[PDB]
Order: C-alpha cells, then structure tokens, then sequence
C-alpha cells in the first residue's frame, strides 16, 4: 500500500484575502472564511502530518474581485507560488486578458507545471507559448511518481477570450491518449486535473481508461460526506465515486469555489497504482485556522495598491443584495432585479428608442452584497459583483428570438449553468416537467407602443427593444440565437458604471424578489 | 303643456380654464374642452333659443385646481355670478374648509340660491347661517313657478370637515317633508337638485311622491342617448328612466364632471306639473364652441396670482399618468403605484406595504407636453393637503381593508385601494367580503424581501393617507383595529420630492391588482 494526500482548489476568483462566509468582502474578521493567508496555514498542518501530500488547483484562479483588476494574474502567480501548489490546470477565466494575460503575468511566473491536454495552439502562438503549459506533468511523489493530466471546458471560446490560434479539444478525446502514453512510461498512478464542470468529471471518470481520481471546478460543486460544516448544501457525497466502462470505481473531487474550503482526499493505492480506498472531506478554511503571519503581511504589503481606490460610498442597502449562483442560477433573485432596473433606467434617462424588457445570464452575476456594514456599497463592492468590465448594450429583437432565449435559459436547468436569466419589464412562468425546448408556458412583456404600459403575452411575430450584457449581445452563452437572428445591435454604457450610477441616484435601495421569474 | 330646459353642471372641481380632454392641465389649446367662459357661450345660445331656462349646478364645485388652494370658494361664487346659476347644490366639497370655508367665500357671495334640505345647523352655528343656504326655492320660470329641493350626501361628515354643528339627516327622510310642504304651496312642478351620487339619486326619484326631475353629481355619472361625443362610456340613457314607487316616470340626469358637459334635458309638463316626455342629452364643451372673450378675459385677470407659482419643473414623465377615477376606482393604475412607491421611498430613505384610495387621486398627468411635471400638476392629482401616515395592522384587520375595497365593487366609489408592496387578487363573482382570493404582502422580517401570503395574526406596518388612518372612506376598522398610528409628511411635498430625485418616471401597470 502507498497513501497519496490530494489537497485541492477550484474556483478560488481572486479571493486572496479572507472573505465573508457568502464570499462577499470581509467586515466582521472573527466571522471571515478563507484567503491565501489561512490556507498556508491548513496546507502546512496537513503537509508535517503526512508523507506523500500534492496541493492541486482545478483552475479559475483568475478573475473575481479588486485584486485582479490591479495584478491581472501576478498576484496569482505569487501567492499561488509562495503556497508552493505542485499543479494546476488552465480555467475558462485564465483566458479573460487573452493568451498575453496569461503568459506574461502567470506562465512565465508559475514556479508549477500549469495544465492543459485538450488546448491546441496553432502557428503564430504555438512558437511563443511553447511548454509555457503542459498536457500533464510526472510528480515524484517520495520514492513514487505521480502522473497529473490537465484539461479545460471546451466552451472556453464561448465563455471567454482564448483568441483564434487555441484550438480546444473535446476533454476524453485529448485525453485518452495523453493517459495511455502516461502507462507506457510506467505511471501507475493517473490524476486528471481539470476545469469542465461535475458532469463532465463524472464522465471523464467513467469513459477515460486508467484515470484513477478526479479533480475538478467550474460547476461550483461542494460534496461532503456526512452533516456540512457551512451554509454550502452538498450536491452528493465527498468524494463522488463513478463505476468506470473498465469496471473500476473512480472517486470524483471539488472542492465548491471562492477558496472558501480546501479539498481533501486521502487515497490508498496498491503496487499496481490502483485505488484500494479513498476517503475525505473539504476543510472549511473558518476563524479556528489561524491566517499565516508572513502570508498575511505580505498580503497588506500587496492591499497598498487596492486601498488606493475610492472607499466612497455609491450608496446604501437596508436588504441583503443576493448575488449568489445557487439563487441567480436556479431562480430571481434580487440583485439581479437591481442590476436590470439599473440597466433600463440608464437607457430610459437618455431616450421608439423607450426600452421596456431587460436580460441578464444569471451566472454573469459574481457575488453578493451584505447589507450589514451600515448598507454600505462600495466600488470594491461592486467589482465583485460585475468584474467582467463588459457594457449594457440594446438589441432588437423578435419575439420568437426572445421566447428561444427563454427557452435556451432552461433547456438544462439544474446543472447551475450560468445561462439562467435574470429579467426586467418581463414576465417568465416555466414548466420544467415539460422536454427542453417547451418549458416556457407563459412570457408576458411591459409594452412599449402604449401610453400606459402594461403586461401583454408576447408575440412571435413582434419587434422588441432589449437591454443586455455584451456577452449575451455576442451569442455567448449559447445563446446562438440572439447574434444570429437580432435586427439591431447597439452598444452601451459599462456594467459598472451603469449600476453604480443609479445606486447613487436611489442613495437607499431595497430590491425585492416579486414574481418576474415564476415555475409551476 | 309647458316646456322646461334644464341645464345642469355637476362636480365642476375648480376646473375655470378650459382643460385637456381628461380634465387635466390645457396644454394644446385647440383641442381643449370646457371652462366657465365656453359654458357662458353654450348656456347663452340655449337661453336665447327657448323660452323657460334653469341653469343648475348639483355641487362639487370646490377642490380640485390651484385656483380653488389660491381662491378658496372665492373664484367660485364669482364666475358662478357670471354665468347667472338659478340654484345650487351643497356638494361634500363645499365643507373641505370647514363652515367658515363656506360661508364668507361662497354662501355670502352668491346672487342664486344655495341649498340642502337634510343639513340642520344647531346652536351657535344655526344663528350664522339663517338663510345663507336653504332648504328649496321656488323660481318663478315665465308664467310659472318651479321647486327646487336640495339635498347633499349623509356621508358628508366622514368625507369633509363640515363640523360637529351641522346634522346630515337621511336624504328620502328630510326630503319628503320639504316636497309635501311645496305641494301645499302648489308648486306641482319640483327637481330635486343634489349631491350623494347616482345611486341615491334613483333612490330619491323612486320613494320621494312628488319630485318630477332628479338632477345629480358625486358619483361622476356620464348619461347618453345614442353614441357618445368623447371618450366617456355611458353608464346608461340620457335621461336616466326610474318608475317610481307611486308609479310615475321619474328622469335622473348627471352630467359626468370637471364641466366637460353640460347637462341638457327638454321636459314636457302637463297644466297639473306632471312630467309628459324628457329628451335631451349632456352637450360636450368641446373647441367647436368659442371661450366667451368677456369671461376669458376676467379669467386671465384672475390667472395672474396662480401664475405666480413658478412653473418650476420637479421632473418629467415618458409615459401617460392614468389618475382618472375610471381607472383608478376600477383597477390598477399606474399613478397610484407612482404615489405608493412616493409613500414607500420617503418612509424607507421598515416599512414595505402601501394603502391608498383610488378616490383620492384626483387627475391624470400628461406625457406629451414635453413630459414636464409642476407643482401646478401635482396639485390637481393631490389636491386635499393630506399626509401619508405609518400605521401598524393585524394581518385580520388589512384582510377586512382589502374586503372593503371591493365590497360594494362597480359604483366608481372612492374607496378601492391602490397598493405597494402588496399582491392582491380579487374574485367579483364571490359574496362581499369574501372577494379576497389572493393576498400577499413583501416581507419585513427577511434579508431578503419577497412575497408572502399575509397571515391574520402577524402585524404588518402599512403607509397610507390620514383620511384612511383616521377611518375615513368607510375604513372604521383602520381606526379601530390599528396597534399604532404615527402622523407622516404632507401628501404632495413626498410625490414631488420623489419626482425630483427620480428626474425621469415610468409607472407601470404590473400585477399589484388582479381580478380571477
Ligand atoms: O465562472 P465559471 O467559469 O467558473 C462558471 O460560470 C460560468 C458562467 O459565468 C458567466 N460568464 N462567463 C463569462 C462571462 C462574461 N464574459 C467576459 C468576456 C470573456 C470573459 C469575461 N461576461 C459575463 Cl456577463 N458573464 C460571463 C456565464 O453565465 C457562464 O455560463
Ligand atoms: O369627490 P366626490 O365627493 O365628488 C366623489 O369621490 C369621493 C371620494 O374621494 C375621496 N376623498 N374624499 C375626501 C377625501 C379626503 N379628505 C380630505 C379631508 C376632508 C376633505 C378632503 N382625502 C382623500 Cl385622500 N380622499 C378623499 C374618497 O376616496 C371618496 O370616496
Ligand atoms: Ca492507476
Ligand atoms: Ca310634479
Ligand atoms: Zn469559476
Ligand atoms: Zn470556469
Ligand atoms: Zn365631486
Ligand atoms: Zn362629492
């Protein structure tokens, strides 16, 4: 028998300073979760305790909150290098600055193999990229040798800015023979590290030969064996094991997101490299794991450049702003009835030309606000919510484009996809008993062409006027639709500034969940 | 047979400059509809053309426009003068100013009778008003003699502030004295002219032997034969038919409000004053008939004191402000929601819920005039000089409101509510006080608020105007069940503070109201 302890992260977002226990900025520091500070701390304790210890991340490092804005990745190349993280796999949101965002502030900074066997470079920037990252990476693990395959959602052109010279492969077709090669080298023992989501995890798992476990991120996926220590309602047990087409059981890995948990799997292999038994649970990083003092200080040394920003208060909320994605991806969810009130009343003030109906991809929602803090909202606050630096664009459309939207929205409802819509001057009843495709059984919209406006069933054959993300504008999302059959496109303020804005013009806000978005 | 043509004007409500087709502010003159100097104009052609004329106004004439907050009765009992009425009614209105309000501005004032058969002053008050207002007149009209028998709504008290001196006594029951009284003075000809609403007006017609014409207001009746001129729906002919209990046919008129019309009813009488044929139909003040240039003149002389509010603009609107009583007595409107969030955003800047009667808005606001809001806008759609108030409700008790809103649900009463922060669905078909079939309320005591079926145990803090905090409109159990009442800012100063920080509104129609 040989133990291997796999701490892991996934979807950490810039979260480099401990944060609320939503995710949201830190006030109340006795009650704070997380950070990189904290996380040395667990890592060192499990580090001294045993042998053969990997410290994996499952990508999305990037993008988040004020960290990323200023650093762009250098912070985390730094603070993922002085945690000393033997691996990590190449996230959607590593491509947000494009290919140069990615080499030149964590490519050639990274002090560990960063992983990627499904991405393809061609031409110009396969010479320049070259080796930068790997399709896995053999680890000497004590007297071992550990083999870690990386992979990366194939929806990365449609969820960021890869560029057209990366060519991204389907994750078991790239991966397969990266495995394969990996056992004629006499690598007995396979983890494939990745950022695609559960569901293709629990495939990877199940159809790629001689994988033995399983890491990954994207869906946001928390799995805990037994009662959970936090707020976090577990999507299955921890670890998630699949009966593999080769007869094997394969135990499957995340450890939720924000960095809020460190994962934590301890594996029993055999001379064969084979998994006897593993068992575990994510760590949840609470005010009983001290921060890091040096971690820490350097930290502040770091926070000197964020303070540099306005600490002006845009406004206030007396009511929790829910920007969380097991709400905003699942049902209405307040803050983003605020940001689509702030989207029409932007386009209002300035004007046919009056724009009445409002959408927005849920997932395009990155946290929440708390309203404990005296309500206080801040910049800062603000960048957490909308870090993507997009515009509020206006679109025309018709009525049978909007009512496939509505139904794109659903069509795989309950996977916590980001493409679940957040409304304004609509009206959505879905029936998800009903096949994907017909799940909408009621769309009225605030109309337009009327001096009083009014709730009317919306029709197919009309001409509507609709205020939404750029991202969403540009087809992403898979919201095909929208780009290919608009009539008009127009682009708009920046999301941002936008939102900050009208919470300025309203001084106190108080947004509500009132029945835009109902099921039946 | 002797022929009388009765002109009748109803719930003028300070509207002496010609308006907008829905009564608010004239903006585009040449499409603008009456005023007292095109009435003079049409009232003027109808008495040179047939010989036995009375011009009748059954009350409402105060509290509406900035000319009555300026005159205050003043301006009525002078352009009333003007146009030569030949009797009046005591509408609930005449008494927004108290007696005293009444008395020195109008009752003092005025070369016409004013009249009310069920108002009985006592003590200190009776010895004032001896004769300033009377229970009838008889007119003598050419080679005859006319009764006309007042009377004024016995919701007066608990819709104006007429005072603890004055004994509003039931329609039918002071009347009948007055008729029988007038019938031994053979007078065999008698209209009742006044003011409780089309309701009690076939009330009247029906039991009180004796009167031969109802001419009504309050309830804003708009009464056709054949297709109408504007964009009122009739609620029934013109002249309105009752057969009354000692079998006769007895006419009821109104003639809608805001002096867009003038009642116009032909009467056919025999030798004994019996009513042989009435024909007729409301006349629409419309731009085919000239402002008379000598009241139009004196109207713009008394136009210099309101032009000195600055027209100061608060904010604009891009979207039509319905405050018409047919919208928002009936359902929905999207300048009730407008006063609700005004209400709810002054408190909050916790409390979520809004109440208010729908009666209590009093015009529309127009969108096409560049979309501009003034001071002199705002005061025709809040015109009493209220506050909105905090309250604290048991859910039984807000559940009792909602049932009253909708208990006597069809007769353009005031009191139907119009709601923020609260999702109500009513069912007509259901009994009265059993129409409520859905009633959720945003939620206080959450982090998040949401809609919540409102429970009869749990106490709910509701902003809605003094008049309904203080049991008005019918609300008695407002003023008896509430836990706690806290005075709030004055009405129009919370609207206008609000369209100033909004700059641009949109009111919408979006679902506080349903109807199953
Ligand atoms: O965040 P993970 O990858 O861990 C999982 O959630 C993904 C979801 O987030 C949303 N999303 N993704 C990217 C993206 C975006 N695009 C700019 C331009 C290129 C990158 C940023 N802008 C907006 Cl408005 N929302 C975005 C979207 O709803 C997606 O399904
Ligand atoms: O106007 P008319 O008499 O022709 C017919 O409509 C009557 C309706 O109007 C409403 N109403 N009446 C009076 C009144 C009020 N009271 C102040 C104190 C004393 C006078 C003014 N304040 C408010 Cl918020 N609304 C009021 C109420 O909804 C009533 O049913
Ligand atoms: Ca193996
Ligand atoms: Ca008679
Ligand atoms: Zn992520
Ligand atoms: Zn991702
Ligand atoms: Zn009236
Ligand atoms: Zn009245």
């Amino acid at each position: 028998m040989w133990e291997l302890t796999i701490l892991h992260t996934n979807d950490v977002h810039s979260r480099l300073e401990q944060t609320s226990e939503d995710s949201s900025k830190c006030v109340d520091a006795s009650r704070c979760m997380g950070g990189v500070a904290r996380l040395f701390t667990k890592v060192q304790q499990i580090r001294r305790a045993e042998p053969n210890v990997l410290l994996l991340d499952a990508g999305d490092q990037y993008q988040g909150t004020i960290w990323f804005t200023v650093y762009k990745g250098a912070e985390v190349a730094h603070f993922m290098n002085a945690l000393r993280y033997d691996a990590m796999a190449l996230g959607n949101h590593e491509f947000d600055n494009g290919v140069e965002g990615l080499i030149e502030p964590l490519l050639k900074e990274a002090k560990f193999p960063i992983l990627s066997a499904n991405i393809k470079a061609k031409g110009p920037l396969a010479s320049q990229i070259s080796g930068l990252y790997l399709p896995y990476k053999v680890l000497p693990v004590g007297d071992e040798v550990v083999g870690i395959v990386g992979y990366t959602s194939k929806e990365t052109p449609f969820l960021s800015n890869p560029g057209t010279n990366l060519v991204f492969e389907d994750e078991i077709t790239a991966l397969q023979p990266e495995v394969d090669k990996l056992k004629t080298l006499n690598v007995n023992k396979i983890i494939a590290l990745g950022h695609s989501g559960f569901e293709m995890d629990k495939l990877i798992a199940q159809k790629v030969r001689g994988v033995d476990v399983v890491v990954g991120g994207h869906s946001n996926t928390f799995l805990y064996t037994g009662n959970p220590p936090s707020k976090e309602v577990p999507a299955g047990k921890y670890p998630f094991i699949v009966t593999s087409d080769d007869g094997r059981k394969v135990p499957v890995v995340q450890a939720y997101a924000f960095g809020k948990y460190l994962g934590y799997l301890k594996i029993e292999f055999d001379e064969r490299g084979n998994v006897i038994s593993s068992h575990g649970n994510p760590i949840l990083l609470d005010s009983s794991i001290p921060e890091d003092p040096s971690i820490k200080a350097d930290i502040n040394k770091w926070r000197i450049k964020l303070d540099d920003y306005s600490t002006q208060e845009l406004g206030k909320t007396i009511v929790y702003l829910d920007g969380s994605s097991q709400s905003c991806r699942f049902r209405e969810c307040n803050m983003g009835n605020l940001i689509c009130d702030a989207m029409i009343n932007n386009n209002l003030r300035h004007a046919w030309n009056h724009v009445s109906m409002c959408i927005l991809n849920g997932g395009g929602i990155r946290s929440p606000i708390d309203e404990r803090n005296d309500g206080t909202i801040t910049w800062e606050n603000l960048a957490a919510v909308l870090p993507f630096g997009g515009t509020f664009d206006l679109v025309q459309l018709k009525g049978s484009t909007l009512k496939k939207a509505f139904e794109h929205s659903v069509h795989r409802y309950g996977q916590s996809t980001g493409e679940f819509l957040q409304v304004g001057g609509i009206h959505v009843v879905y029936d998800l008993s009903r096949k994907p495709g017909d799940r909408v059984v009621k769309l009225d919209v605030l109309c337009t062409k009327c001096r009083v406006p009014s709730y009317d069933p919306l029709k197919m054959d009309e001409v509507y006027k609709v205020i939404l993300p750029n991202f969403l504008a540009n087809g992403g999302d898979g919201f095909q639709m929208i780009k290919d059959e608009l009539l008009r496109h127009d682009s708009g303020d920046q999301d941002i500034n936008v939102v900050s804005t009208y919470i300025s013009k309203m001084k106190v806000i108080y947004p509500a969940v009132e029945g835009r978005i109902k099921f039946s």
